[PDB]
RNA sequence: GUGAGCGGCAUCCAAGUUACGCAUCAGAUUCGAGACGCGAGUAUUUCCCGCGCGGG
């Protein structure tokens, strides 16, 4: 519902990812962080990582994904 | 549930042995403790400096 552009600076150097570093995937690492901080470590961390603020795009046969491109390195 | 999560560059090792700051070189040439303190000039006022008195 609104296009965005996520920057990151860095204070430490991080690891290189040796594949695609997704937005979703950081964005439901924190929510999954969110909801062990208010319940505890006995969540279900399936249960809440797709409750995240990004739309889907959804193909003909289903597969559906996170409007959040693969973060840039430079 | 960030191709995530988990993971000691760590252990051991002599900078040491030997080596003359030494040989040579005038602090010399000149010159006095021996000289230097008044017995030096008349009588009573003259031009003047500060102002009766200090004073050329």
């Amino acid at each position: 519902m609104d296009f965005l552009k996520v920057t990151i600076n860095l204070g430490s150097p991080m690891v290189e990812p040796g594949d695609l570093f997704h937005l979703d995937a950081l964005l439901g690492a924190l929510r999954v962080s969110e909801v062990r901080a208010e319940l505890g470590d006995g969540i279900n961390p399936r249960d809440h990582h797709y409750d995240l603020p990004l739309e889907q795009y959804r193909s003909r046969s289903g597969q559906w994904v996170f409007k959040a491109s693969a973060f840039h390195i430079n």
